[PDB]
């Protein structure tokens, strides 16, 4: 669990009010930003039109964006006004890192983004610059093995007590929210929806952080709905909590694959429906460390393929990393239709030894154990 006491954010009051209309807001909205009051926002409100069209932004310590209900602050679908180099965005090559995100907050103290408004990345849109969409670029990276450059929706880097409130993030082109090598993040009422089929968009990732909380949200997206990841290197991941959520299409409600020191993660009141995976502690042989103290509590599963997945050999890779996944609980969760549940301890050292209590599965489902025991 967050080791700080969390309770509903506030939004914040308006610094400045903007009306959208049909032309370009980049340099607009950065222009408020940047003349925005500690502690207020900049509202993003409806003029001749309800849309923001935008590139980059740059969210400034303790500045925040307010986005009205029924407003939309959409990325331009436009690979070259997302480049940090030459030709480096909407390509497929060994970078990776080609893209600057929508919105990015460097070292910010109390920055926040609040709606209702929605955040559109417009991932399935085919770019002006290109003859395909964002997604279209997976299935070329995929085939042929390499990575794609694509912008994430929100990148928060280095950054304190971070707030995500009452807003929808949709169609993001890569992970929709990522708080990287920073303490203290508050997502809550946040609705992130975008289809299963689009790759490589997680919904919300902790990077090495500590102090996170993620409450009354509901996610749907293509990829992992949470991945907690940890980082060689980097600060260890500690105190995440996870709960009254409502999960749907993705990969789950995951830990890893990266983890190098994942502890102390509470998961309660979890609904889960159509979710290909349901629980989930994954990595392999280049990125295994420390997971302790993980406990999943009050999970409903409905339509989920691998309700429960505990894989220390998710996929194939060199390395001599060895997984020490401790002290780990799963108390009173229920998967209402047939599915599969995947425990495999290779690679560690000694079985790893996980707690069941009152874990219901439908009489049809099977269980398939590597190296772990399991306690009731």
């Amino acid at each position: 669990s967050d080791s700080r006491t969390v309770s509903e954010p506030k939004t914040p009051s308006s610094c400045t009010t903007l009306k959208a209309d049909s032309s370009t807001a980049t340099s607009t909205i950065q222009k408020a930003l940047n003349n925005c009051d500690q502690g207020k926002a900049v509202r993003l409100s409806a003029g001749s039109t309800s849309v923001f069209l935008s590139g980059p932004l740059s969210l400034p310590s303790g500045v925040s964006l307010l986005i009205d209900k029924g407003v939309t602050l959409r990325a331009v679908n436009n690979a070259k006004s997302f480049e940090n180099a030459p030709s480096s965005c909407g390509v497929v090559d060994k970078n990776g890192k080609g893209c600057d995100a929508f919105i990015t907050a460097v070292s910010t103290t109390n920055s926040g983004i609040y709606g209702p408004g929605t955040i559109d990345g417009q991932g399935g849109v085919k770019l002006q610059d290109k003859k395909v969409s964002w997604w279209e670029l997976a299935a070329d990276a995929k085939v042929k093995k390499l990575k794609q450059n694509t912008p994430r929706l929100i990148q928060i880097n280095k950054s304190k007590n971070f707030t995500l409130y009452n807003v929808s993030l949709i169609n993001s082109p890569n992970f929709h929210v990522v708080f990287s090598d920073g303490d203290g993040f508050t997502a809550w009422k946040t609705t992130i929806k975008t289809p299963s089929t689009a790759r490589n968009t997680d919904g919300i990732d902790p990077m090495s952080s500590k102090n996170i909380t993620i409450a009354y949200s509901n996610i749907a997206t293509g990829d992992d709905n949470v991945a907690i990841k940890a980082y060689k290197g980097r600060a260890e991941t500690r105190n995440i909590s996870i709960l009254h959520n409502d999960f749907g299409t993705g990969h789950g409600m995951s830990i890893g694959s990266e983890t190098m020191g994942v502890y102390n993660v509470t998961v309660d009141d979890l609904k889960m429906n159509g979710t290909t995976n349901g629980l989930r502690i994954k990595s392999d042989k280049s990125a295994a460390g420390v997971v302790n103290g993980v406990r999943y509590s009050n999970v409903v599963m409905k339509n989920v393929a691998k309700p429960i997945v505990i894989d220390t050999v998710y996929e194939k890779k060199e390395g001599s990393n060895v997984p020490d996944w401790s002290d780990i609980t799963f108390k009173d969760v229920t998967s209402e239709t047939k599915g599969v549940v995947v425990l495999n301890g290779e690679n560690a050292k000694k079985p790893i030894e996980v707690t069941m209590k009152n874990v219901k599965l439908t009489s049809d489902s099977t269980w398939q154990i590597k190296n772990v025991n399991v306690k009731k």
